[PDB]
């Protein structure tokens, strides 16, 4: 019955984001994709904690799925045998049946395919919604990540101008409940069954042991730092599909930022901090003056530096004395002041 | 001395509201209202635990009560003289006295009447308020609801275009503290000044046990889901007198939010979810465009599956397979997969 | 190199702000602070529980810092031979350097002086980073203030129109970690690195014990009220360097709301309840209609009235009965009603 171009996409890993183009000439076309179910034990920190994770495509976040306005979203979710659960998939940029979560339902060894017409543009959560009490055990095990559509024309500002992104990155942020032990000692298991009762009856006083980007403490510093160049506009788009958060680039400002993630309202300009509501994502555009490490935290600061969620720019460059300078090097204090 | 027309309002029972007009060409009235405390046990969840109560009118939340900016709002307050504490009460739609707080405190066997100008469009929370710790205690009991102050125009868009709802729905939640025992069990009491030592100790971590919509888990769902028809435009109050809330229609979306709750602004537009700061009442305008079952959650999916937090809506009409379809059912993966 | 006028500005202690123009004709000048920190224990509640502070300037918040668009700000920060612990300074309104901090690191006994250009308007917070788990340990110690950055025509209504306050007041919030022993009664300790590690245990759990303004519970209540008049615009600036608010002013409104803090951005109108972002500040404008006391709180009224997150204001003038009345007294309830 529709009869249009079927498009293939191969997704890739978070942070980094497949292949699109901002602005296109082209019409609607029928944009596929596979996401692949797998059940499996994940480090968490970096003392080497693991939990029994779920995720789409091995990734917590899941990958981002790039589309414009009037594409139609063809996905593949694929449930292998090797899982032990019931999985299925809602997207929150879908119109009807619980977003999808109604129509894909799959039990290992099963797969599915759902169609959706993106009629709404922004960022956009989708995650993991098998039935009452498991639907938040899936996200909080890690079932969930983004989808952005992108007006036909690109980005703008809501002021009649254009803004183009020279680079982006995909921030997954996970709220993580690990049962302790009597000590206060992570707990180990052998399955996500057998985690389950631990676990549920942390998540139920709503307080996090581990609120990690990319699916590890640390997994976005050291050698995986997010680079960039002095002058390039990096679009950053953050998902939390659970708890609020409030990203905060450390030496930075947000430029232009959807704090809701969508982009039939203007953004708001020159942000210190922004606020991405639990069940939903943002996007905010910066352009770097400054070479340097930046940080991208959470600030709330116990959970950026004792929790986990802490991510590095590394942005190369010359510094620009105008902005910021050292006038006077760490100097004793003059003996002969008051 | 004020010499307008009265108009008696009989309240109904959330989530339904008083019938009223959206745009009215009548002048300025005087709005008579009656709320009455009532002090009450009450079952809060699926599994029978009870609390001691405190509403206005018998239901938590109270009333919404809808009037037009420049009208007159007389409230009739009632503490009878089975009720055991002082209450009073407090709107933020009104100037002073602490929004009439200070005008409003009658024992049991007492009534009092306040009359407050409506000069400010929206939404907006009205909540007991007698001094010091029992401000929060007498809200986090059940005493808070909502108000409705329309420009006489009724809802627009922020750029000339009119909104006419076809429905309207108030949606109150309500953060309760029940006190547990050594194992975990919730205990009883026969008064609310009996409860009042324990909930304290509960309410000072911040972590609520329970999180409901219309005053019970389930409340909503079932046969009391709310009504809609594909193509209705449907307005959804929501209000937290004391915590934030993240509401989020799954499956569906917010045409237009007013997430901060006042009219003044011009509404955000197409969101996934939004936000309803605590001491606050926000609204959203959705118009249905699939028939059947949605989730109204909160998206803190943990407050939403297992403290309570889910209301549902049943929409009838024709499934629409452009926005949305099931191009292959579950079906075994393929041998021939890689 | 940089040839602009100099002017020393003179700190002033919360919450009040030193003395400043709104609009000015004045070119950019350099804008001299000092910032001396100061280690010390401090009444943080009503019953005289104390805890081990870390200030800028023996206050917290630190004071706030007012300058316009296009000055050049040169800061002074002093770290006394009598502190224990190395310090540093990141401002939000800063470019590059994790927002200075990468430039700032001082021990006792030295001082640094570091200058940056403001480029960006609004309020932003300021707050101590030294690097690590340092980081959140120093802020919620109390090492942060606000600095606000001024359009050089002033405020305006995001509409053309001017805006101007008659007064100013810099309220800020502060969540802390106080440790308690088995019985529950607050621990003591001779000095900040004896707290630490019982401190960094109860900021794990993320639920501060206290969440205070100004420094202490009911430090901005009684004889410490913020004094206004009927007819007075105001400006309450609102930080919170690590954790969400929600203000309210009970019996008032914010008439125009900076909520995340940059006058870049149109304020939002009439809202009853705003929201400041862990890691950010904002600022309401409120002209008061009424006379009488006002309470100022976050809208987790838990918090407000239980965890000393309560200010007051003493409005002077006369009541406009037309906004408001008691048009009858508590009354006993009539033996003839239903
Ligand atoms: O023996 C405990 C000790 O070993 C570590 C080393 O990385 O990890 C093990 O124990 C953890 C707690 O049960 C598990 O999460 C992990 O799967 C296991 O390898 C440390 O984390 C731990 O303290
Ligand atoms: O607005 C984006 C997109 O959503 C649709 C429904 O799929 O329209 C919704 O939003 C419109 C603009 O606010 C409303 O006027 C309409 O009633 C509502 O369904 C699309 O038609 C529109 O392109
Ligand atoms: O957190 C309580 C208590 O548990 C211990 C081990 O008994 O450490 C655990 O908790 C720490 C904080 O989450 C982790 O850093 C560590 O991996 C974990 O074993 C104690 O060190 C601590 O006091
Ligand atoms: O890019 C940051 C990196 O550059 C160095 C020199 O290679 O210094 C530059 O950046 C500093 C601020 O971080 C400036 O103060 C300095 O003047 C500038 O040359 C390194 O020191 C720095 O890590
Ligand atoms: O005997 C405990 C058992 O009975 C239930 C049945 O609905 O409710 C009773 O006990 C609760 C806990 O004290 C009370 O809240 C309730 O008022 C009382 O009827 C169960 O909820 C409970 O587990
Ligand atoms: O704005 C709605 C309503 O509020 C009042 C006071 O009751 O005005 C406030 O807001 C005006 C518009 O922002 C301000 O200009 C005014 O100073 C402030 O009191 C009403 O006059 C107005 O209709
Ligand atoms: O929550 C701790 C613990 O308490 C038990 C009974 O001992 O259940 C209570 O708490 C549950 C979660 O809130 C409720 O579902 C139930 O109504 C209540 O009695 C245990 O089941 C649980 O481990
Ligand atoms: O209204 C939902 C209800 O209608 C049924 C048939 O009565 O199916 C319709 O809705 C489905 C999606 O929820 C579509 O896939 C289907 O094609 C459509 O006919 C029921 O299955 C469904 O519960
Ligand atoms: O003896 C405990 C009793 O004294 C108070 C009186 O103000 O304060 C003391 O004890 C507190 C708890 O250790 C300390 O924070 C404080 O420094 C010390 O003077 C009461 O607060 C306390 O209950
Ligand atoms: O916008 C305020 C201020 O920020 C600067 C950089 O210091 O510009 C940023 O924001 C501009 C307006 O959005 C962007 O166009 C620009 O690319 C970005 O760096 C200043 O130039 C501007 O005055
Ligand atoms: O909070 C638990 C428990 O501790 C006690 C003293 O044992 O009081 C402490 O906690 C109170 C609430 O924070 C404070 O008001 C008081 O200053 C502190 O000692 C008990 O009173 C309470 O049950
Ligand atoms: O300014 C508040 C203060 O004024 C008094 C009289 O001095 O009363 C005025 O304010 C009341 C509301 O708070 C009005 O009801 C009253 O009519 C008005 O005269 C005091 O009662 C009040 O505390
Ligand atoms: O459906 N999963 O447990
Ligand atoms: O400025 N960063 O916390
Ligand atoms: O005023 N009530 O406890
Ligand atoms: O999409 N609902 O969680
Ligand atoms: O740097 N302070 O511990
Ligand atoms: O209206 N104040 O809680
Ligand atoms: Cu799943
Ligand atoms: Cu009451
Ligand atoms: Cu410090």
């Amino acid at each position: 019955d529709l009869k249009l171009p079927r498009q293939r996409v191969d997704l890739v890993a978070p942070p980094f984001v497949h292949v699109h183009e901002q602005a296109t000439k082209q019409g609607p076309k029928i944009m596929e994709f596979k996401l692949v179910v797998q059940e499996k034990k994940m480090v968490i920190d970096e003392k080497g904690t693991t939990f029994q994770a779920m995720t789409f495509n091995g990734s917590m976040p899941g990958p981002l799925m790039v589309v414009h306005e009037g594409d139609y979203v063809e996905v593949t979710l694929v449930n292998p045998a090797t899982n032990t659960m019931p999985h299925n998939i809602d997207f929150h940029s879908a119109t009807g049946a619980l977003g999808g979560g109604a129509l894909t339902l799959i039990n290992p060894g099963e797969q599915v395919v759902l169609r959706w017409k993106a009629t709404r543009t922004g960022v956009f959560v989708y995650h993991c919604a098998p039935g009452g009490p498991m639907i938040p055990w899936h996200v909080v095990s890690g079932m969930n990540g983004a989808v952005m559509v992108l007006p036909r024309d690109g980005l703008n500002d809501g002021h009649g101008h254009s803004l183009r992104y020279d680079r982006i990155y995909y921030i997954g942020e996970q709220d993580l409940y690990v049962p302790r032990d009597e000590k206060g000692n992570f707990k180990s298991y052998d399955s996500p069954g057998e985690a389950y009762s631990d676990t549920e009856e942390v998540m139920r006083k709503l307080t996090p042991t581990h609120v990690v980007f990319n699916g590890k403490a640390g997994a976005l510093t050291g050698k995986n730092a997010l680079n960039a160049n002095v002058g390039e506009n990096v679009l950053i788009v953050h998902s939390q599909a659970n708890r609020d958060s409030r990203p905060h680039l450390i030496g930075g400002h947000g430029d232009y930022v959807w704090e809701t993630g969508k982009f039939s309202n203007a953004p708001e300009t020159g942000l210190e901090t922004w606020f991405i509501r639990g069940g939903s994502a943002g996007a905010a555009l910066y352009k770097f003056l400054q070479p340097g490490i930046y940080a991208y935290v959470t600030h709330n600061l116990i959970e950026a530096a004792n929790l986990g969620a802490t991510a590095h720019f590394k942005v190369e460059g010359k510094w620009n004395d105008d902005l910021m300078t050292q006038v006077k090097a760490p100097a004793d204090i003059p003996t002969g002041s008051t």
